[PDB]
């Protein structure tokens, strides 16, 4: 269990930036905006 909890490197960096703009993309901010817009004001 020592590999699970030992220290990350930096190359863990690129996998902890990937899975996030693959869930949010280069246009979120707009599509959120939009589809908060239409559902509540």
């Amino acid at each position: 269990f020592e590999d699970e909890s030992a220290p990350i490197t930096a190359e863990d960096s690129w996998a902890v930036i990937s899975a996030f703009f693959r869930e949010k993309g280069l246009v979120s901010q707009q599509l959120d905006s939009f589809n908060q817009f239409v559902d509540y004001t």
